[PDB]
């Protein structure tokens, strides 16, 4: 299992110790407060009112927690994933990333606390 | 495991099929958008700027997801719990509740989607 | 989880720290060598060739590993149970017992080593 | 998870669908009756009284259940493995095999029923 934090200002994301293998079932729980720039802060589902101006993940709100598995496209995580199995052919290290517009991460603040574990399978 | 919705305007909360027994380890993941009155909506951690005017749970923000286990007092859930063990002397059905001031649930809206499972022990 | 031993000569069995509750999923793995009297020893499935002369459990061979859950009747364990849910409405402490005829345990020898855990559910 | 049978006469062993990956925790439960030649049958621990005459696994009895994980040497399984991590960083597909002397499998009979699952990690 992996426990840590995902900084909002980290454009490269956080490479975890979890290697998703075919057949794996995972659970993720995410908490905390972060911002894409404004003085306000949002939780891991991000800001529902904010327009998409070129986000790395178009299926999640700006300020949401998202992930990649190996070299996959981004997959929304939000508050977490419960006993989740990935799409076929998706495998490798899980990287967690804050959802913002490329090149605009420098003014972000805060972080999400995240736990990931493999479940029974 | 249980999957269901908790409505924000439901002052009695949503009883689940999960009975928490001594020694149990549980995982909860919660998602969605709800409000305690205003046109704005918040996720399961609720509204970090809102003052506590007599909430059912003082250790969570207004509009947060909380729970009771049997006849316990309220316990914060927020976005969820990872491989969590209850305090001693707490046992019984898990009821999920939106955190608001008693008698003020009528103007709430939206809901949280919630998964609960028991883990290895 | 619980690890321990159950003696072939003990009519009372071995009370474990595992309390089986409704909906629990359990796994048991059992090993070792025991006898109900003969110089030969058998593993936890017991002696497939031996007639039932009034065994405490009629659904397992003589010299098998069996259990009770609370005040239940005996339930076969044999070499173990994989991700098992109790079929009956049973609840309570797991007691492990060697399957022999009451009052004939005096000539028994050996023991089974047993691990029990609760699985995800 | 995988459930299947391992025939005592199958010198090549039974390939499962489980790939053991780094960090995995597994549980195996095995049951049934088999023989390496004699009219008697034994369970998955094999025959504790039989000498080792060149068995594939010298750390398990003749007629025991054993396995290989990828290009590992043989590893004893017996009645099973409880929440087990593979030693010395071995990895790859799990193959289940009956423990007998090479070239003497032809007179073997019976089989073991085996469940394998991955546990929380
Ligand atoms: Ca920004
Ligand atoms: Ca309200
Ligand atoms: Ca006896
Ligand atoms: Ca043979
Ligand atoms: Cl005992």
């Amino acid at each position: 299992a992996w426990k840590g934090e995902v900084l909002a200002n980290n454009e490269a994301g956080q490479v975890t110790s979890i290697i998703y293998n075919p057949g794996d079932v995972i659970t993720i729980v995410a908490a905390g407060w972060a911002s894409y720039g404004p003085t306000q802060k949002w939780g891991p589902q991000g800001d529902r009112e904010h327009p998409d101006q070129g986000l790395i993940c178009h299926d999640a709100f700006c300020g949401a927690l998202v992930m990649k598995i190996g070299n996959s496209g981004t997959i929304p995580v939000n508050t977490g994933l419960f006993r989740w199995v990935a799409p076929n052919n998706v495998q490798g290290a899980i990287t967690l990333i804050y959802n913002d517009v490329p090149g605009t991460y420098g003014n972000n603040s805060g972080s999400f606390s995240v736990n990931i574990g493999k479940d029974q399978s």
